[PDB]
C-alpha cells in the first residue's frame, strides 16, 4: 500500500464531508470540507488570519490549554505521561528530544518494550535545531516546544487504534476549541525521524500548521524500499499512532497575538525591548500597526531568502504605509528580540536537564545555542544577562528541573567570558582573513566557528564591514547544529567468526567470585577457544578483560585474552590449543580479577559522589576504552577545586566505610526505567527486552560487569589525578585498594 493510497484508506475524511484536492498552493494533496473554495494551505498564498482575530473560543495560558488537552484525551481513554527530558539519554543514536514519539524509539516502537501506558497522552517538550534559522522570523518557529500527542502502539492481531480514530480525535478536539471542519485543512506529506516513519496529515488551521499526524508504518532499514529524505524505509510488522500538537502554535492561535513568542512569553519579549536599543516603542499605536499587518506576512517571507521575501517585502511594506526601510526598521530588530527570548528559554531545558557546554557531543549544541544568545544579547546591547532571561522563563512555565537555577547562572557567567575572549581576538583574525581571502565561503564560516568560537554573524558582518564577498548561508546553524546532532559512527565494530555457536553461558553474571568452572570446547578459531560456559569475562563494560587458564586432560592452556563475538566469548590462546570437545577446568587469576572488581565497583561508587558533590549536570561523559589505568570521565564545566576534589574522596569513602549492599537482577526495561530513572543509562544504553540491573550503595545502572558483594570489598579509593581532557569533561584517575 502506498503513501498515497494509504489516504485512500481514511474512511473518517470522506465520511465526513472532506473531499481530497490539489490546488497546488504548495503542490501537494490535501483534504477540505469546504464546498465554497480550495487555495487551501499554509505557506505560499494563505498567510496568518487570526492575528486580531482569535480563531479558538477562549484565549488559553501556556500552562490551562496543556492541562486541557491532557484531561481531554485523559477522559478519552488515554493515560496521562510525565515529560522525558530534553536530552535523549535513553538512547544513543540522537542526542536531543526532537519529537515526543523519540521518547518511545527505538525499544518501544520496535515492540522489544511495551509503552508506559497504550494509549498514552503526554506534552514533550522537544529541541529543533534544523529550524534555528528561521525562529523569530516565521512567528512560528521555536528551537524549545512542547509537542502534545495521544500515541498509541499497535502490534498485528493488536489494534488499539489506527487512522480513522486518530483523525477524529484531532478534528474532534479542534471542534471542541472552536474550529469547525469546514475551516480544517489536512494536508499530505510523509513524515520521518528517529529510524521511522509513514504518511502523515498536517492540520492547518488559520493559515498555521498546528498539528500532524503521522501513521506510523515505516521503519529505518538498510534495505529500505520507501524514499524519505534522504533515507530508505521498509514496513514494520508493528504501526503506531504518532501525534504532535505544538502546545505554543495552540496558544497563539487561541490569543491572535502577532506572534507565537507574543504569545507564550511576553514578559521576556517586552523586558528584552525594555532594557536593549531598541529604536521603536512597545506602546505606539504606529509601530503596532506595522507589526502587525507584517506579522500577517510573517510565515510567507519569513521562509524566504535573498530576492525571495525581498519583493514581498515590498508589498507588506505598500500596504502598510512606510518604506522598506523602515518595515524593517522595527521587523529586524524585533527578529533578534524574538530569537533571544526563544534561545533563552532553550537554555533554560537543555542547561535545566543536565546539558554541559563542551566542544562535543550534546554539550556542543549548548555552547551553540549560548554563544547565539550571547551575541544577540551583544547586539541588542541587552541591559541584562541571559541568566535573568532564563530565571524568567523558569518561573513564567513553573517546571522543576534536575539542574538549580544556581548552576545555571555559574555556567552562563563562565560561557559569557570565554565569549568575551573569544569575540575580541576573533575580530583582529577575520579582519585579517579578509585582507587575505577577500571572499568568505560557507566552509570559511564554519571552520571559523568550530576552531575559534566565532559565531557566524559575527563574522558575516565584519567581512561585509570590510566590504568582502559574503553572504549569509542557508541554515548554516542548522548546518552546524546537523554536524553535531547525532552520536558520532564508532569504528569500534563487530567481529563475525565464521561458525555459528550457540550464545555462551556467561557465568560470572550471577558470581562475581566464580573464580573456577567447568565446561567444553565446542569450537576452536584461530586463538579463539570456545567453550559451552564460561566465568571468563570478556574485554567490555567499563571494566577490563580476564585472565587465567583452561586445565583438562591435556595440561594447561594459558587465556591470555578474552573477547566476544555476538555472544560467544572468545577465549584467546597461542600454541598448545584445545581440542574441539574436550571437558576443561576454567582457572580465572584471583589477583586480575579482584582488581578489576574493585575498580569497577569503585567507579559506580565515585559516579555517584561526584554527583551528590558537583551537582545533578554531572553524568559519565563515556568510556572510551584504554584501560591502562582505572578513570572515570564526566561532564563538569570547570575544574573541581581542590576542597571538592577533597570533598569527593571522602564522600566516597565514607560510602566504601558505610559497606552498603551491592545488587543486581534482570530486570525488564519499563520496570527499570520506572523506579531508577534514565541515570540507569550513564554507561550506555543496552539492548534486550530485559536489562541487567546493578546497585552499588544508592547509584544504579544498567551494567554488566563484576562487582563487589557490598562496597567495603572495594577498599579505600584515592583520587591520583584531576585531569580537564575538553572543555566540558574532566577525567579522575583513582586506585581502589591499592597503589
Ligand atoms: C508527529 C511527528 N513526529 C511530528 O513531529 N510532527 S511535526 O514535526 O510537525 O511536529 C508536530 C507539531 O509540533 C509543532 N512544531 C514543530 N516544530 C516546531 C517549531 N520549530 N516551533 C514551534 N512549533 C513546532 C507544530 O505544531 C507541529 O505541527
Ligand atoms: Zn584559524
Ligand atoms: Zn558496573
Amino acid at each position: 500500500m502506498t503513501l498515497d493510497e494509504e489516504y485512500l484508506d481514511i474512511t473518517f475524511l470522506t465520511e465526513n464531508g472532506f473531499v481530497r484536492k490539489r490546488c497546488p498552493k504548495c503542490g501537494k494533496h490535501f483534504w477540505t470540507a469546504d464546498p465554497e473554495r480550495e487555495i487551501c494551505g499554509d505557506p505560499p498564498c494563505e498567510s496568518y488570519s487570526f492575528i486580531g482575530n482569535p480563531v479558538f473560543k477562549k484565549p488559553f495560558e501556556l500552562d490551562e490549554m496543556r492541562e486541557y488537552y491532557l484531561n481531554f484525551f485523559e477522559r478519552r481513554g488515554h493515560g496521562r505521561i510525565e515529560r522525558y527530558p530534553v536530552v535523549a539519554r535513553w538512547r544513543t543514536d540522537i542526542y536531543l528530544t526532537i519529537a515526543s514519539i523519540a521518547d518511545f524509539q527505538p525499544f518501544v516502537t520496535s515492540g522489544v518494550a511495551p509503552p508506559p501506558a497504550n494509549p498514552l497522552t503526554i506534552s514533550q517538550p522537544c529541541i529543533r535545531l534544523d529550524d534555528l534559522d528561521s525562529v523569530g522570523r516565521t512567528g512560528r518557529h521555536l528551537t524549545l516546544f512542547e509537542m502534545m500527542a495521544h500515541h498509541a502502539f499497535n502490534y498485528p492481531g493488536k489494534e488499539i487504534y489506527w487512522k480513522n480514530e486518530t483523525v477524529a480525535y484531532c478534528t474532534e478536539l479542534l471542534n471542541e476549541l472552536g474550529v469547525k471542519k469546514e475551516d480544517i485543512v489536512y494536508k499530505e506529506e510523509p513524515w520521518a525521524g528517529g529510524g521511522n516513519a509513514g504518511p502523515c496529515l498536517e492540520a492547518i488551521v488559520g493559515g498555521l500548521e498546528v498539528a500532524t499526524l503521522v501513521f506510523m508504518n515505516l521503519e529505518e532499514h538498510p534495505e529500505g524500499d520507501i524514499e524519505i529524505k534522504g533515507a530508505r524505509y521498509r514496513k514494520m510488522d508493528n504501526y503506531i499512532v504518532d501525534t504532535g500538537y505544538g502546545l505554543e502554535r495552540f496558544v497563539w492561535a487561541s490569543k491572535g497575538t502577532p506572534t507565537v513568542y507574543d504569545a507564550i512569553f511576553p514578559e521576556v519579549v517586552d523586558t528584552i525591548i525594555d532594557n536593549s536599543n531598541v529604536s521603536f516603542n512597545r506602546e505606539d499605536e504606529r509601530v503596532r500597526r506595522i507589526v502587525a499587518e507584517s506579522s500577517k506576512l510573517a510565515g510567507i517571507m519569513g521562509e524566504l531568502r535573498g530576492e525571495r521575501l525581498n519583493q514581498l517585502r515590498k508589498s507588506v511594506a505598500d500596504t502598510v504605509g512606510v518604506s522598506v526601510e523602515e518595515l524593517e526598521g522595527i521587523v529586524v530588530p524585533l527578529e533578534k528580540v524574538y530569537s533571544l527570548a526563544d534561545h533563552t528559554r532553550c537554555i533554560l531545558f537543555m542547561l535545566g536537564d543536565g546539558l554541559v557546554p563542551s566542544n562535543a557531543g550534546a554539550g556542543y549544541l549548548a555552547r551553540l545555542m549560548i554563544r547565539r544568545s550571547l551575541r544577540l544579547a551583544e547586539e541588542l546591547e541587552l541591559g541584562l544577562d541571559l541568566y535573568d532571561l532564563v530565571e524568567m522563563h523558569k518561573k513564567i512555565l513553573g517546571f522543576e528541573f534536575d539542574v538549580p537555577l544556581s548552576t545555571v547562572q555559574e555556567i552562563l557567567e563562565l560561557e559569557k567570558e570565554r565569549y568575551r575572549t573569544t569575540v575580541s581576538k576573533g575580530t583582529r583574525l577575520v579582519e585579517r582573513l579578509v585582507e587575505r581571502k577577500k571572499k568568505l565561503e560557507k566552509d570559511d564560516l564554519i571552520e571559523l566557528y568550530d576552531s575559534h568560537g566565532i559565531p557566524v554573524e559575527l563574522a558575516v558582518g565584519i567581512a561585509a564591514e570590510k566590504g568582502a564577498e559574503v553572504e549569509m548561508p542557508k541554515d548554516i546553524y542548522a548546518e552546524l547544529a546537523k554536524r553535531h546532532s547525532k552520536a558520532e559512527k564508532v569504528q569500534e565494530k563487530k567481529i563475525t567468526l565464521q561458525n555459528e555457536y550457540p550464545a555462551t553461558e556467561k557465568l560470572y553474571y550471577d558470581d562475581p567470585t566464580l573464580l573456577e568452572f567447568e565446561a567444553e570446547v565446542i569450537g576452536v578459531e584461530g586463538d579463539f577457544v570456545i567453550l559451552n560456559r564460561s566465568a571468563f569475562y570478556p574485554e567490555s563494560g567499563g571494566q577490563d578483560n580476564d585472565v587465567g587458564y583452561l586445565i583438562a586432560n591435556g595440561g594447561k592452556f594459558e587465556v591470555v585474552d578474552v573477547l566476544e563475538a555476538d555472544g560467544v566469548v572468545l577465549h584467546v590462546v597461542k600454541g598448545a590449543k584445545p581440542e574441539v570437545g574436550t571437558k576443561v577446568k576454567g582457572v580465572i587469576d584471583s589477583d586480575v580479577r579482584w582488581r578489576h572488581m574493585r575498580h569497577h565497583s569503585a567507579t559506580h561508587v565515585l559516579l555517584y559522589s561526584l554527583q551528590k558533590v558537583l551537582g545533578n549536570h554531572v553524568w559519565q561523559a563515556g568510556a572510551r576504552k584504554e584501560f591502562s589505568k582505572a578513570r572515570l570521565d564526566v561532564t563538569h564545566f570547570r575544574r573541581p577545586s581542590e576542597e571538592e576534589i577533597k570533598e569527593i574522596e571522602m564522600l566516597a569513602n565514607r560510602e566504601i566505610l558505610a559497606n552498603k549492599p551491592i545488587k543486581w537482577e534482570w530486570m525488564d526495561r519499563i520496570e527499570a526505567e520506572r523506579k531508577f530513572g534514565f541515570r540507569l543509562y550513564q554507561g550506555g544504553v543496552p539492548p534486550g527486552r530485559k536489562i541487567r540491573v546493578v546497585q552499588v550503595g544508592d547509584d544504579v545502572q544498567a551494567c554488566g560487569g563484576t562487582h563487589c558483594r557490598s562496597t567495603g570489598e572495594i577498599g579505600m579509593l584515592k583520587i591520583l589525578k584531576v585531569e580537564s581532557i575538553q572543555d566540558g569533561v574532566i577525567r579522575f584517575e583513582f586506585a581502589a585498594g591499592e597503589a
